[PDB]
This record gives C-alpha cells, sequence and structure tokens, in this order.
C-alpha cells in the first residue's frame, strides 16, 4: 500500500486519503517567531511509574514499543489537554542521514529523528473510537539530536536486530519511558492529525523544546531495518517521516515564554 518510496511516498497519499490535503494536517514548521506564549498553558503531568511495555513490532513502517493500556497506568495529563490520555505505544521517524529524519521542524531546522509517545483520551473508551474524535489523542513528540548517546534508549537498539523485518515481534517487558524524556518539559501545542494514512484529524500534538541526545552508533541501528518482509529485496527503513503541511488557521502555543 503506501509508503515512504517514489512510488508510493507522500505525495501519493491524498490519492487513497483525501484529508491529506486537510485543514488540520500533521507534521508543520514550527515558527519561533510567531508561536505564541500562552500563559493559561498548564506543565504537563507525565505519569509513567507505572507502564507496562509489553511488546515491539516492525510494522513496515517504522517499529513500536507497545503498551498495556487497558487500565489507566502510563498516563498523560495536562498542558492543553482536558482528562486523561493512556499510552499506548511509541515510535520514531528517522532519516537516511543525520541532517534529516524528524517530522516537524523548528524554523525550518531538521533533526535526526522524533520520537512520538501516543496517548489516547479515555473518555472514547477505545483507542479505535478516540480516533474518530477531534480530541482523541494526544502525541508527545521529542526530537532527536546526535550527540551523546542515551542511556534509557539503548534496550530499545539491542532488541532491533530481532524484528528487522515487517511483521516481526519480540517480548519487550519492563521498559521505562522515562528513560527517552529530556529534562524539560516546556513544549509547543497545536492541532493536527496523524502523520501516516489514515491522516485522520484527532491529535492535540505537544511537541518538547528540548532534544535528546543520542549517539550516531545508536541511530546506525535504527537505519538497519528493513521495511520489507523476510526473504524479500531489502530496502533500508530510513527516510521514514512525512514532510511539513501547510498550517492554514491554526495556532502554534508555547508554554514558555
Ligand atoms: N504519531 S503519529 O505518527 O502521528 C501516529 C500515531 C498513531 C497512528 C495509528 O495508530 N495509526 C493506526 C490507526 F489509527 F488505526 F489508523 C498513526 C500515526
Ligand atoms: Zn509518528
Amino acid at each position: 500500500h503506501w509508503g515512504y518510496g517514489k512510488h508510493n511516498g507522500p505525495e501519493h497519499w491524498h490519492k487513497d486519503f483525501p484529508i491529506a490535503k486537510g485543514e488540520r494536517q500533521s507534521p508543520v514548521d514550527i515558527d519561533t517567531h510567531t508561536a505564541k506564549y500562552d500563559p493559561s498553558l498548564k506543565p504537563l503531568s507525565v505519569s509513567y511509574d507505572q507502564a507496562t511495555s509489553l511488546r515491539i513490532l516492525n510494522n513496515g513502517h517504522a517499529f513500536n514499543v507497545e503498551f498495556d493500556d487497558s487500565q489507566d497506568k502510563a498516563v498523560l495529563k495536562g498542558g492543553p489537554l482536558d482528562g486523561t490520555y493512556r499510552l499506548i505505544q511509541f515510535h520514531f521517524h528517522w532519516g537516511s542521514l543525520d541532517g534529516q529524519g524528524s517530522e516537524h521542524t523548528v524554523d525550518k531546522k531538521k533533526y535526526a529523528a522524533e520520537l512520538h509517545l501516543v496517548h489516547w483520551n479515555t473518555k472514547y473508551g477505545d483507542f479505535g473510537k478516540a480516533v474518530q474524535q477531534p480530541d482523541g489523542l494526544a502525541v508527545l513528540g521529542i526530537f532527536l539530536k546526535v550527540g551523546s548517546a542515551k542511556p534509557g534508549l539503548q534496550k530499545v537498539v539491542d532488541v532491533l536486530d530481532s524484528i528487522k523485518t515487517k511483521g516481526k515481534s519480540a517480548d519487550f517487558t519492563n521498559f521505562d519511558p522515562r528513560g527517552l524524556l529530556p529534562e524539560s518539559l516546556d513544549y509547543w501545542t497545536y492541532p493536527g492529525s496523524l502523520t501516516t494514512p489514515p491522516l485522520l484529524e484527532c491529535v492535540t500534538w505537544i511537541v518538547l523544546k528540548e532534544p535528546i541526545s543520542v549517539s550516531s552508533e545508536q541511530v546506525l541501528k535504527f537505519r538497519k531495518l528493513n521495511f520489507n518482509g523476510e526473504g524479500e529485496p531489502e530496502e533500508l527503513m530510513v527516510d521514514n517521516w512525512r514532510p511539513a503541511q501547510p498550517l492554514k488557521n491554526r495556532q502554534i502555543k508555547a508554554s514558555f515564554k
């Protein structure tokens, strides 16, 4: 179906998913001079102490670390959000080279990669109902730059060999996603969409200002993954990012002065 190549990449997606040309698409460029500080924005509450990771899956577009979301364990609250959003999975988008890979950009600057921690609003009961609602998801986005290693990422990098190709999964219990956060939780926020088909307009985006640093060796391991299934021709999983989309009639708000 859809993917990231010239024949099936982002510029094609609108033919099967016409919302691609919609009014609240993601990602976007964050213009730091135009985003306005909103003193009414609350601190984010990231409550991940009770997180229960279960499995890691190569789905042919990225790899997802999945959590048990059958109760209010790992949740995101506060900031621009009303109510409680449960962590369901995280994944990354990254580049073939260090100068590209993020989906959001900051003053047109691309980072090497971007982590998305995906949460759904518990008022809608299940994830499939939530993605049908304009306030159904909250995705916490964190930029990755290349520098020092991120110790809390190494457990993820070391299992990637076992899920090299599409449809492979592995047990992945006891992973603590607090080890992927930066020091500061200052953020930008705007209403947007899923960045992969079906491109549903159901996301409150919360993008942290402070990137995390990962090492060149860590990001090199992401780039050894494959988009293809086992035995099929090898296509390295790189450049699985959607470019910035028109901001249209939206305002990006900053939590910080
Ligand atoms: N974080 S993100 O890249 O915008 C992103 C997060 C989640 C999903 C997702 O659950 N797609 C499967 C669904 F909902 F069945 F359509 C897609 C994109
Ligand atoms: Zn994503």
